[PDB]
């Protein structure tokens, strides 16, 4: 005679306490790691600050901006106390607060170097957004300062902590595509000069470059970790409508071709004049991987294609096997510290992309191939 | 060819800039305080984490029968430890004005009593689905809400899910033409070892099987997609008699309904088959496929015609609408703040319970059950 | 060392020269041994079947049977059929005098399947008959009896039994990729247009035998059966049609039926004459869920096995054709069955089973009570 | 008081003749235009011959083959009169048969010109497979011979008669994508030297080139008809594993990028060492078009993408609004001759591709950009 299992039969029919429920998504754990967010801009307020909620070891300790009115408003929304609101002048004072373990620099590309360096002098860990800086030299000075302060330097490569991108790298390493031979990337988005956030991006001094530096870097970096190797030479070409006021100083569209030591090739482009595009294609001799969206803030989708098949993968509809890229990025530094472990996106990684972006820019300017076989080594893997 | 003024006027040195463009819901305030009742699977996996994205809501207190757990959860959400209640002193919430409403996330059979006690404590009530395990209990919850002059809202997250609302919108815009056939399926493998599932296998606590638990999504969904109520239902249920999970509640049940407009629907719910959340709405111009239809995340809808499949889902960079969980929480807040009725009132929850009761009767007797009792959806679907 | 070209490439002449038979990436024509007499030059015959012969590997059109001489003459010319090989419904029986007519393919209104199938067997021919088999269980049996008496094969036109994607779906299910099966859902619909000549007999119960269930719901019914690989033991149903709609005065528009199988699996499906194109099947197991959509299209079928975080889709390739199209395959299947003295996958008994089940479903809808269908049908040769 | 409509009530209950039925797919009409198929190879026997069945005005009249035994086998399979089987020596005798309206050259690239010219001298129209020829000069010779015999010259660009490709061109011209700015193409497939058909493809003298001449041309030609304009300059690079016996004479992978007079850019590639890929992407400032499969023999699929939307189109599941590309291509020449109209894919169109391919190879060899602003005008649109 079929009867209910023990567990079900033991459940009281009256109000009673029960055990900790099964977890189907990352549960909050602690808030030991305190960050100091610098630059309350579009990315900071739209993605990063809201991203702390899901963190399992991170919290917002202080804010840093030149707009006190805004800073006050953003502080009240995140319970940050007014007393811990720094401006770009007193920033160095963060040194007097041991509760500020690290700083997260979300300022224009040109101001990354200086504040990162000032942050290390203040004896703090540094989370710096990409592109690292607007010059290779500055990246090195950022790295030296990191070593000197004996703190960690991490670049905001969210995709290195995105579930779907991680799944993509895994299937590739498992040889589901076979011998890799051709990678294709495209990253685009219509430039709106009226958007406060986009205005400095049109300034060569502030941005360091056009679409490549801002978004093309996703195809560049992605080609590198998807392939799991570095380019030995690059060739490129760029074109911008001469009559378009948006590109007087920075490039609109640029295309770059690369060759790797394994024999694999790649061709990708970035654009400021075409609508939303984030697509990566990795061709092997067994199958072809299509990541589309490839690097979105949300809804990434990948597919392994073979004649007659399209095996798609995306985040589940009810469970959450891994944390979102933002919250995961924030906790990755926090964890690297408390565990005395190297970071997956070290300053050396961000410097590699800057060097590569310069070799690419130089290739487009000269119209000749630029050797990039300078022996960079990815510590810890891709 | 010169650079725009805005670009040219941006300083080369560190300086303050204006409030950035918002591409997703920004936090605004935390004026509506909630007392969360029942630190279970839904509370800790979806609800509490959903407060962060709210624009007018916050966690003020916790109500639990497990002291150690309550402390751990309170610490994780910065909840004042002195604001942790148990099921005995729950009534004392009446003394804290910072507690605007309560959110009942307890087993179905306990919804009514804690909802009514909450109204006597002068609080607004947010209660999870299914509303209750009897039509009479639903009514009492409603009588209590009116006596206390407080709002009663049932946890129909799909009533605040972007994709579901987009689905309702195109249907109302007549993109499918004349509606004639809806198909629904909601399923998931019942694991009797999961503490959260244990009470679901008990008739006294659950009030029913898969229909009361997840089939209700198809039922409720069929109603808001067609934008009308069923006037007749038929159904059949079957469960493996040797499976210990279904000794008291149904595993699989199939229900068929007819609407005044002439539209028909057939749907099912299952406790023994893997994850399924699929809705289909056939019109004479196009067919809508929602799959996933009612997920926590990743919903996807598609309007299909010969040679075309127009899919819609949440964007990859922008977020034009708040997630269903945060939106649901704020909806009660805003309704109270702005003196407006809620989209998912107690009457809506009660309609489902009555219909579910009718479906069970139909499956029991094997005869059709008339449901043409004139229910009116206040404020639309 | 340094690479050199392989022998094959190095041996290719640089001048015009004959080469070997090429690699095959699609079914190649082979012969035209099996001759068909097509009965009823209507919508299905002219849009799908006659054109479907070109892709066959053993079948050909030998003669035509039509009641419209003007039309038969035109079609005969389009397919190179001997003008003398055109029969009408009166001299039909004379096909017995032509040895090059191995079989007939009845593509007539449902109510006329039985008599022409029987006249064909008496004419000593094999028979391919469209679905639904007939309009009465008794007539189905009369067709089977006539086949047995003539010692000829009887095959029903279940094209999906020879459709690549449907076979792929059946295969992954048998491989247990979905786990234990518990819930099947089907929907088959298309807007009925009474001004279409082909639909006019479908609105007449005497000619059609029934409404949407008999016409297209049968795909959901038959599909549930070969997807689960078993037979229902009981059915329950309900039907409804706008009482003021002239299309449904004699046959049903929408009908919903649910069934239970001996394995314990359940199913709920529907067919509709008033909603647009729908051909969707879903099979839920405790390990995965299969979604076939399109499920039974003339073309472009697509299937997907879904699990949290995954959707593995399968469809016909873009450059190769691993298996022949369902129409050509169906036709060749009877041909090969005769030549190799083997039974067909879709025999008269299979078609009769659906007709019995459909009658049971209509009965259940009419009485509002369940109907026991545990009558012991056994699928010879598997599903 | 509902009653049945006239049509239904008038249907006899006994066997009776009925009208012509509604057409839901292209119906056969006539077989007035006769072809002589030259070269019974992989494409001919797998796609072209089987493609005649779906034609509305075309038929196979004769076969030209160097393999007499294969020719007789194929002849019997298609009801071709045994006497209508020619070989490469008596090929010119087709001039004596008025039933042969045209020839279809499905021979190796290097032999196209030769037989097309002999066909024109034979007074026949000519359908010739792509790539047109292995030299620009040979392309012109074919055109000259066409004009000399006053017969039409059409190149086998099936995609110019493929429903989905046409649908893609139509929506672009309707401005559903906005201002076009970036096109990406990829056409790949694993080269198998054991396949008799691929053996001449590895011979430069017979192929004229590697993957670009064979399948890259789809991306090239596609970029042109999707943009609806011509490139004014190209840049390219190619690489092939030096130890692979497959690429001793022809290239494996080649990447090319182009700039158009409208300002639009493009970057594509073709590969002989990676599995099945046929993907076209067209980015505008309003939407992005993804064609994938882009140029398949079957199952093409297109999708217009915008944030939160993916509107896909493909061939219906029950109706066939337009004929398949193969039958359509064959009928296109037939209709053009019968209606005294030019063909959508004239010799000049095939020649443009060959010239552009020459420019791309030249650009790959010199590592310098090549100007292609030579004034080609698409007669009749793309
Ligand atoms: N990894 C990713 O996904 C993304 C990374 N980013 C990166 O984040 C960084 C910030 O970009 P984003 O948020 O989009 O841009 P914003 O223009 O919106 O913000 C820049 C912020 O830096 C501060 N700032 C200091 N000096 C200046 C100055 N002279 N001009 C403009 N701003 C100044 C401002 O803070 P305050 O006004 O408060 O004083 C402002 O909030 C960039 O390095 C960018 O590459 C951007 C988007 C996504
Ligand atoms: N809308 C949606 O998407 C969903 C809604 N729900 C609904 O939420 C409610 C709770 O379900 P769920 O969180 O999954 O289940 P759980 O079993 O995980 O939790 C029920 C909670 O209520 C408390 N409780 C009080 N008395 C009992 C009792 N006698 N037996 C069991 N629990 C008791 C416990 O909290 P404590 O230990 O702290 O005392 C327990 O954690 C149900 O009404 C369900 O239908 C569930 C999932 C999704
Ligand atoms: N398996 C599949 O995918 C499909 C199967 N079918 C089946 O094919 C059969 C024919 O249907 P379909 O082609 O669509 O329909 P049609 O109405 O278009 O044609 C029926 C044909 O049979 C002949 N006929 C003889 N007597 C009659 C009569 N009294 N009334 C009407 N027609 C008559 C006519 O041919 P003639 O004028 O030359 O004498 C007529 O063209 C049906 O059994 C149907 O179920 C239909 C569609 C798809
Ligand atoms: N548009 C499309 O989709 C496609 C177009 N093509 C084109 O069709 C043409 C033929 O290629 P394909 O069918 O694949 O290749 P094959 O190698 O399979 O066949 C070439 C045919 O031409 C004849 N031939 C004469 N001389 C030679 C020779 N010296 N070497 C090889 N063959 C010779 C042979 O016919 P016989 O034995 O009878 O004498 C042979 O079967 C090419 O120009 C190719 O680019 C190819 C694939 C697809």
């Amino acid at each position: 005679a079929a009867t209910l299992p023990a567990g079900a039969s033991q459940v009281p029919t009256t109000p009673a306490g029960r055990p900790m429920p099964y977890a189907i998504r990352p549960m909050p754990e602690d808030r030991r790691f305190g960050y100091a967010i610098v630059g309350l801009g579009k990315y900071a307020l739209n993605q990063i600050l809201p991203g702390f909620a899901g963190c399992q070891h991170s919290r917002i300790e202080a804010l840093v901006s030149g707009n006190a009115e805004k800073a006050k408003i953003v502080a009240a929304e995140y319970g940050v106390d007014p007393r811990k609101i720094y401006d770009y002048s007193n920033f160095d004072k963060i040194a007097k607060d041991p509760k500020i373990d690290a700083v997260y620099i979300i300022l224009p590309n040109s101001l990354h170097a200086e504040f990162a360096i000032r942050a290390f002098k203040a004896g703090k860990h540094v989370m710096c957004e990409k592109p690292m800086a607007t010059s290779v030299a500055d990246c090195q000075r950022m790295i030296d300062a990191a070593k000197a302060a004996n703190k960690k330097l991490m670049i905001g490569y969210r995709c290195h902590y995105d579930p779907m991108n991680r799944a993509a790298v895994k299937l590739i390493r498992e040889n589901q595509l076979g011998k890799l031979g051709m990678v294709t990337t495209d990253n685009s988005d219509v430039m709106d000069q009226n958007d406060p956030a986009q205005q400095w991006r049109l300034r060569r001094e502030l941005a360091g470059g056009g679409s490549l530096m801002d978004i093309g870097i996703y195809g560049l970096n992605g080609t590198r970790y998807l392939l799991g190797e570095e380019p030995i030479e690059v060739r490129a070409y760029t074109y911008s409508d001469p009559n378009d006021e948006r590109f007087v100083e920075v490039e609109d569209r640029i295309i770059w071709q690369m060759r790797f030591r394994s024999g694999a090739l790649s061709h990708g482009a970035s654009s400021y004049s075409t609508t939303t595009t984030s697509r990566f294609s990795v061709q092997g001799d067994k199958a072809v991987l299509l990541m589309d969206p490839a690097t979105g803030y949300y809804q990434n989708l990948i597919s392994v294609q073979t004649p007659g098949h399209a095996n798609q993968s995306m985040m589940p509809q009810f469970i959450m096997p891994a944390n979102n890229q933002f919250s995961a990025q924030l906790d990755h530094l926090a964890e690297a510290v408390i565990n005395n472990k190297p970071v997956r996106s070290p300053g050396e990684e961000g410097m590699q992309d800057v060097r590569l972006i310069q070799a690419i820019y130089e290739a487009a300017r000269t119209g000749r191939p630029v050797n990039t076989d300078w022996g960079y080594v990815r510590q810890g893997g891709y």
